[PDB]
């Protein structure tokens, strides 16, 4: 199970919306549960990774509504609106539709 991220980087100025891709190369959507297993993380420069968004679209505790996760099946996004030089980071969606857990490329982030 392949899962391609992009773009690779993106240089943004604070406050300006980004949107970053994440396709699965195979659907992560169950008709059973009703739920896409696509997550989303940040990983800020040198610390462990932040669950921030689980079944593609319900974040976790609180984190700020300025991160928005969507699509279903192959297809997933990740928006941030209003980006905040906080926000510095890379960015990596996983699949936990498989047995084995499977990371994307991650897109990196940096806040002019």
């Amino acid at each position: 199970l392949v899962m391609s991220q992009s773009p690779s980087s993106l240089a943004v100025s604070a406050g300006e919306k980004v949107t970053m891709s994440c396709k699965s190369s195979q659907s992560l959507f169950n008709s059973r549960t009703r739920k896409n297993y696509l997550a989303w993380y940040q990983q800020k420069p040198g610390q462990s990774p932040k669950l921030l968004i689980y079944w593609a679209s319900t974040r976790e505790s609180g984190v700020p509504d300025r991160f928005t996760g969507s699509g279903s099946g192959t297809d997933f996004t990740l928006t941030i609106s209003s980006v905040q030089a906080e926000d510095l980071a890379v960015y990596y969606c996983k699949q936990s539709y498989y047995h084995m857990y499977t990371f994307g490329s991650g897109t990196k982030l940096e806040i002019k």
